[PDB]
């Protein structure tokens, strides 16, 4: 069997609720740890079933973990290790917040506490930012191919040609985005990443910049989904994502499915 399958049998109402069938703790990582701004590490408190993978959480420019804390409860509620971290300088790079993410990841494996060592699969390891945080999660995965997923949320990068990702990237734009408007961001990077590469591009219809920032549970839904398909290897979630959703938030959905596994 599928040693990281974790909780009961997905229900669209499962990935859709605040609250998924794990209970949560956290630890406050102080900001004076090395190589990026501290955070806080939501992590499952049921460890009968094994341990978990982990997902860090990049925020944008200017902003910091409490912008995407909202993530933190809500995907780590459903089997997932999530550090919401802050960057060392509100101002850092996509490049900077790359390496970041990659430090972020390092302690958790290297240096975090028993109880959430013991809890974590250093194994399964994901990335994810809002922004600059997302072209961020596009930097972390050129830098570190043996990331499991990479959820890149209505992203900014310079850089538009990502022909070389080799990990399963789900990219989540804004329709009215126009401080990274998905014409030049967002589509863009989708199309450039491998045509053979586990890849979606979801759109949401009449968003703005700011929406990862709100709680969304069209974001939810699919950023639980891919996890589960690509942190947990788990197929059951599967049906969420091939074919491609017709959420009526959904604006426009492209992807490389069917995602057959490897
Ligand atoms: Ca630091
Ligand atoms: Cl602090």
């Amino acid at each position: 069997p599928n040693p990281y399958e974790r909780g009961p049998d997905p229900t669209e109402d499962s990935i859709e609720a605040i609250r998924g069938p794990f209970s949560v703790a956290t630890e406050r990582v102080s900001s004076f740890a090395s190589g990026f701004g501290g955070g806080t590490i939501y992590y499952p408190r049921e460890t009968d079933e094994g341990t978990f993978g982990a997902v860090a959480v990049a925020p944008g420019f200017t902003a910091s973990q409490g912008s995407m804390s909202w993530y933190g409860e809500r995907v780590a509620s459903h089997g997932f290790i999530v550090f919401t971290i802050d960057t060392n300088t509100r101002l850092d790079a996509p490049g900077q917040r790359g390496r970041q993410l990659l430090a972020a990841l390092d302690y958790l494996v290297e240096r975090s506490d028993r109880k959430v060592r013991e809890r974590l699969d250093p194994n399964r390891l994901a990335v994810m930012g809002h922004a600059m945080g997302g072209g961020g999660s596009l930097e972390a995965t050129v830098m570190r191919p043996s990331l499991k997923a990479s959820i890149p949320l209505t992203p900014w990068h310079l850089d538009k040609t990502w022909g070389q990702v080799q990990v399963p990237t789900f990219i989540i734009g804004a329709e009215l985005d126009t401080i990274a408007p998905v014409s030049t961001h967002a589509k863009p990077f989708y199309e450039s990443l491998p045509s053979s590469l586990p890849k979606a591009y979801m759109e949401l219809c009449g968003a703005t910049h700011f929406a990862p920032n709100i709680p969304n549970t069209t974001i939810a839904k699919y950023v639980i989904s891919w996890l589960k398909r690509f942190v947990d290897e788990d197929t059951r979630y599967s049906q969420f994502l091939c074919p491609n959703p017709t959420d009526r938030a959904i604006c426009e959905y492209r992807s490389t499915c069917p995602y057959k596994l490897n």
